[PDB]
């Protein structure tokens, strides 16, 4: 199963692919919304702003983008257990800007293919498949810490 190797290599590319601070984060959150304008809605962070140029280069946006960035950092990393203050943000996104469904599978898929065009010419098939599976991980954590211990009912 993913494993060691595995693990470290996706870690690696992501962070390689991303590298750029600023931009990554900004990229990544301007897509995920266009994407899935839900989260347009959700952002009651910047609104007035709904289009191509206002998301492409935008101010918020990028700064979004860097804290979205580092983040992931962690979870990946503890290549063993994202867990590092992750619960911190899990339990924020529960009270604030909950993991609302498909958005998350959503934002994983986008910063997947994202990132692997910006900086390849990996794409390495085993890579893509674990850099995806990774994200997947992740949510599946996240959701089952918020359900379960956050809300759930
Ligand atoms: C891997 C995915 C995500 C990471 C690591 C993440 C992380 C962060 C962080 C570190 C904050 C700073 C405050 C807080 O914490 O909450 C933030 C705030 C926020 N995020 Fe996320 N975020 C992600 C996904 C999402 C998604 C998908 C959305 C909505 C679909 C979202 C909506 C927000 C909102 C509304 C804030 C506060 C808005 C504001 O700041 O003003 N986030 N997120």
């Amino acid at each position: 199963g993913l494993s060691d190797g595995e693990w470290h290599l996706v870690l690696n590319v992501w962070g390689k692919v991303e590298t750029d601070l600023a931009g990554h984060g900004q990229e990544v959150l301007i897509r995920l919304f266009k994407s899935h304008p839900e989260t347009l809605e959700k952002f009651d962070k910047f609104k007035h702003l709904k289009s191509e140029d206002d998301m492409r280069r935008s101010e918020d946006l990028r700064k979004h983008g860097n804290t979205v960035l580092t983040a992931l950092g962690g979870i990946l990393k503890k290549k063993g257990h994202h867990e590092a203050e992750l619960k911190p943000l899990a339990q924020s996104h529960a009270t604030k800007h909950k993991i609302p469904i498909k958005y998350l599978e959503f934002i994983s898929e986008a910063i997947i293919h994202v990132l692997h065009s910006k900086h390849p010419a990996e794409f390495g098939a085993d890579a893509q498949a674990a850099m995806k599976k990774a994200l997947e991980l992740f949510r599946n954590d996240i959701a089952a810490k918020y359900k379960e211990l956050g809300f759930h009912g």
